[PDB]
């Protein structure tokens, strides 16, 4: 409540924007393309400049005055942190989050949700054995906690992040069908995608227990041990949101589905 | 692939985020990272636009309008999905995440996630050489190649850029230590450069520690996938798994070179 508008200042202070039109995107976007397809070396200025020149041509834009316009354009996306200059240029964390949004492939399948359960399984099992049968900080800190922390706590996210890949399909689908009543398929649509909503909460809710149990294993096994403690306590409800929201969706497309 | 401008052209693809509407979706996201039972109402997100609004001294009378708005045009912009109630996308989540959670460069972190793919890629290349059917080889193979493989090395190559970005700030406030008096700021300057010159070297001597095996198995896969022939899809994604771990190994190496001169160069 106090902590997000020092926040806000934070942000006011560091003024930190992003400013990406249309042509200016693109141009990000095919720069990634050659940040994904470049076979070892990484992007020389002249590449950089040779894809703005691509989306340049392709905009109608005057040809005279590339030279000058490319330059403008690859000194904004240093300064807007999309893109780092070494003395070769690289796309940032920034950068590569917001293309691989749109220039990637990411398909939801209930398979890569059902991979990413198992691992994580398997990594939290372990950790619950280890701490069953303790030792010294080393024992703790390498065993139990760093688990815990860098693999449990990262699986988490790509689960979560899993589920975000399966909102933007249920989005999609709207759209979709939105488009199709501007029949038969709409029903094909409303079928599989409830189908999947379905499968997913069946397998997470599966898994779910079983993970469920193994963070209670780990708990129950002292002082100055309180670290791993908290850890155990954010996973549980970062677990528990997930699950929550796998409910949460398959309730409203029953709500979406019958409207139509 | 000059299409891709055509269908980003055609389809009015932009990212228009001035600091005060940054300054809300960062707002926005520690609600989402902050969070008990629930997920995000329009409520919550119009009390998190009620104090951006505030802290950038805007008009309080039309606050309810402009945070419609505002919220109208984070989803428009594919940052936010609205349900029938609001949820951040993987778009809204990656412009997000680099501005506000924490970077954390642990060698430890590194080795196991080097150390989960290459079971699963030990796994794949037995599952491959003595390849079943059809949903053997989508469940047994590819799934956790893209799924779980492609995955770390995603994050392997996401953390070697955040690194991207300490060694310019270093490079920077190095710079700027030594310019209104040389002789005195090398003390600290040293501090800064061998601190990252240890991390750089560390981080790279578990990768390369790790390239080789991981290297063997993913050229096993490859090879079980030639003495059949509907496995294109497998095959394309070895190649690309191949390509982005010898990507992260060489770009290892760049930067300590480049770092090791501009130690030179002080």
């Amino acid at each position: 409540s106090q902590t997000v508008p020092e926040l806000v200042a934070w942000a006011r202070k560091n003024d930190f924007s992003i400013s990406l039109p249309v042509d200016r995107l693109s141009f990000l976007l095919a720069v990634a393309t050659l940040n994904g397809e470049r076979l070892d070396g990484e992007m020389s200025e002249g590449e950089l400049v040779d894809a703005f020149r691509h989306v340049s041509d392709a905009f109608e834009q005057t040809s005279e005055t590339i030279g000058v316009r490319a330059n403008n354009a690859i000194n904004d996306m240093v300064r807007q942190r999309l893109l780092n200059r070494f003395t070769i240029y690289r796309l940032t964390p920034l950068g590569i989050g917001i293309t691989d949004y749109y220039i990637r492939q990411r398909e939801f399948s209930t398979l890569r949700l059902s991979m990413q359960l198992s691992i994580v399984a398997g990594e939290l099992k372990r950790a619950a054995d280890a701490a069953e049968e303790g030792g010294d900080e080393f024992h703790w800190h390498r065993n139990v906690y760093a688990p815990l922390k860098y693999s449990v706590a990262e699986i988490f996210d790509s689960i979560d992040l899993t589920q975000r890949l399966m909102d933007e399909q249920q989005q999609q689908v709207k759209d979709d069908i939105a488009q199709l009543l501007n029949i038969s398929s709409c029903e094909l649509l409303l079928s599989e995608t409830s189908g999947t909503l379905r499968e997913l909460q069946d397998t997470l809710e599966a898994a779910g227990d079983k993970l469920q149990a193994n963070l209670l294993r780990i708990q129950d096994a002292h002082d100055d041990l309180h670290f791993v403690d908290r850890l155990v306590f954010d996973l549980q409800s970062k677990l528990d949101r997930i699950i929550s929201w796998g409910q949460q969706s398959i309730d409203l497309w029953i709500g979406y589905d019958r409207h139509v």
